[PDB]
DNA sequence: GCGATCAGCG
DNA sequence: ACGCTGATCGCA
């Protein structure tokens, strides 16, 4: 029902210098998938291509690489990176049609073409669902059928790069576009491609001596509670706690009693057996999803591990890591800590070398709000964490326990995004009162902060969305529903969202201009993680130095904020050591 | 599939 | 009854 060529060959009027092109990947997960089918739209015509031709002639491959022909497409990194696991680089990609769709409306939850389309009336195209199935029904259909949908993607996408673009212009997004996220799109692309070798040996051992541990941890458990049971069995485990036991019942789920980490620190006055269960859950977290989760997506040949950014799905701007996850390693338990050993170096001599932004939000928001004693704070780099913790647990700095700055740390972050006084006083395990009190002596101190947590909620009232530095934006339509619930959820996120998506567009930014600095550098560094306000790169041995000069200077200069920006760094052997 | 839970980020 | 995530597991 629309005209294209089925191509046998490869001819020149589908090598325009600019063209709307489909590369097909199906497959969830597109490392080293199958590319299924090529289209290309331009003013000469509507062409598809079989991958096996066009991918193995010389003047189509030359023609991706080229960076003066331009190319618009839906999920240029998708298709990038199926390219490079192909042998093949492509460049020039003017237009990305998801980055466009996720500008401008986050919470369309925009994840193929017609998605996107339906946002300007194009419906021309088929729902990629519709056309290859769900589940174990998933197949690629018979050529015609595939070459048709391949066709209507790439020519809405040459329909609707205008219509985007101006809407994009008229929120003040089309830079955003054009010099943040599509440049961000080829450098997350190569970071994928690279990613993260993995010291199998040491993840296996540690996995042996992590089943030794929770085997005898069990039995104190079984031995504690007289019997047996399912101790990831909410209904076994809440029976021994709350009906054999007799444990009080500290909070209450959907579905029953809740077993979460903050009631069972409470119930550890009465009964042994629940600081074993909580050590039991953390050993057995550590082995389901990063020992054996981890094992299980390692490249066996290379020992690499390709995670997944997903950079249009947060609703703050924020990128997401998938499969596996590499932003949420552990950290804080020196027993989980230990897995980031296991992530080395891709070859030998060299290293891992991590910077990053030190209470970055907290910056954001003293330049934001303009609070004034919040930005004398940053002008003298205090700790708003352990200045914090000092305040709450009434010690002084060298009494500070990581502990008791972690704390701190979500009681300044809780505070400014809306914390109740009931919230905080479960928290510091604090009367209410004092918890109330509290809040308000911290507003007396910062009441710029309090004047800019009602006025972002007023402005989204009126204009309908909040916005961060670099006019990334957020629909907030709760914001004035009538449910007290619903628009006090929707209040705390024009608190949060300005700030924690400002950060992110900083960090944006900050790995755009390292690249950049590296290639006038000449330096092999190149990055390979970002973990919201973290870089972790890895290089030579002897290009170190460089970088300790380099990095933290790039990531300050990002952008220049009515207080600095400071950066931490670190270079070891392995990711645990560049801490 | 979804909720509870927990790992990370602020 | 601070916000933003993803993976695992049991399933009142
Ligand atoms: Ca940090």
């Amino acid at each position: 029902k629309m005209a294209f060529t089925l191509a046998d060959r490869v001819t020149e009027e589908m090598l325009a210098d600019k063209a709307a092109l489909v590369v097909e990947v199906v497959e969830e997960n597109y490392h080293d998938a199958p590319i299924v089918g090529i289209a290309v739209v331009n003013e000469h015509g509507r062409f598809f291509l079989r991958p096996e031709t066009a991918l193995a002639d010389p003047q189509f491959v030359a023609w991706l690489g080229d960076e003066t022909k331009k190319k618009s497409m839906f999920d240029s990194k998708r298709a990038a990176v199926a390219l490079k696991w192909k042998g093949i680089e492509l460049c020039g990609v003017s237009f990305d049609l998801l980055l466009a769709a996720y500008l401008l409306d986050p919470a369309q939850g925009v994840d193929d073409v017609a998605a996107a389309a339906k946002m300007k009336q194009y419906e021309a195209v088929r729902p990629d669902e519709a056309v290859y199935g769900k589940g174990a029904k998933r197949a690629v259909p018979d050529e015609p059928v595939l070459a048709e949908h391949l066709v209507r993607k790439a020519a809405a996408i040459w329909e609707l790069e205008r219509p985007f673009l101006d809407e994009l212009r008229r929120n003040e997004q089309d830079r955003l576009l054009v010099e943040l996220e599509q440049p961000l799109s080829s450098i997350l692309a190569e970071m994928e491609f690279a990613g993260v070798k993995v010291d199998t040996k040491r993840l296996e051992q540690m996995g042996k001596e992590l089943a030794e541990q929770l085997g005898t941890v069990e039995q104190r458990i079984y031995e504690l509670a007289g019997q047996e049971f399912n101790i990831n069995s909410p209904k076994q485990l809440g029976v021994i706690l709350f009906e054999k036991l007799q444990l009080p019942v500290l909070k209450k789920t959907k579905t029953g009693y809740s077993t979460s980490a903050d009631v069972l620190e409470k119930l550890a006055p009465y009964h042994e057996i629940v600081e074993n269960i909580l050590h039991y859950r953390q050993l057995g977290k550590l082995q389901s999803t990063y020992i054996e989760g981890l094992l299980k997506v390692v490249r066996p040949a290379t020992k690499k591990v390709h995670t997944i950014f997903n950079q249009a799905l947060t609703q703050t701007g924020r990128l997401s890591s998938t499969e596996p996850n590499l932003q949420n390693i552990p950290i804080r338990l020196e027993e989980g800590r230990k897995i980031r050993q296991a992530f080395v170096p891709s070859e030998s001599d060299w290293l891992i070398f991590a910077a990053d932004y030190s209470q970055i939000e907290l910056r954001v928001l003293a330049h934001i709000a303009e609070d004034d004693n919040l930005m004398e704070a940053f002008r003298r780099d205090l700790d708003i964490h352990t200045k914090t913790a000092m305040d709450i647990f009434q010690v002084s700095e060298d009494e500070v326990t990581p502990n008791m700055r972690r704390q701190a740390k979500a009681v300044n972050y809780g505070i400014v995004y809306g914390i109740s006084d009931y919230g905080l006083a479960q928290n510091l395990n604090i009367s209410r009162k004092e918890a109330a009190e509290f809040i308000e002596r911290y507003f007396e101190s910062f009441p710029g902060v309090k004047r800019y947590m009602e006025n972002i909620v007023q402005e989204a009232k009126q204009k309908g969305y909040v916005t961060t530095l670099l006019h990334r934006r957020r629909y907030l339509p709760d914001i004035t529903s009538r449910n007290f619930n619903v628009r006090s959820f929707a209040e705390r996120m024009a608190m949060n969202t300005p700030i924690q998506g400002s950060a992110a567009d900083i960090i944006k930014k900050a790995m755009i201009d390292l690249n950049a600095r590296l290639k006038e550098e000449r330096l092999q560094a190149h990055l390979l993680l970002q973990v919201h306000d973290e870089l972790i790169l890895e290089a030579p041995k002897e290009e170190m130095e460089r970088l300790c000069r380099l990095v933290p200077e790039v990531m300050e200069q990002a952008v220049t904020l009515r207080v600095p920006l400071k950066v931490d760094y670190h270079y070891g052997s392995t990711w645990y050591d560049a801490k």
